[PDB]
């Protein structure tokens, strides 16, 4: 899916990392 749709990490950690562009930012 996509984290689902985001939401694997469990929140996907919000998104990723809160869409990693909040990480990758």
């Amino acid at each position: 899916a996509w984290k689902e749709k985001i939401r694997k990490k469990l929140k996907n950690e919000i998104k990723k990392k809160g869409r990693k562009a909040v990480i990758a930012w």
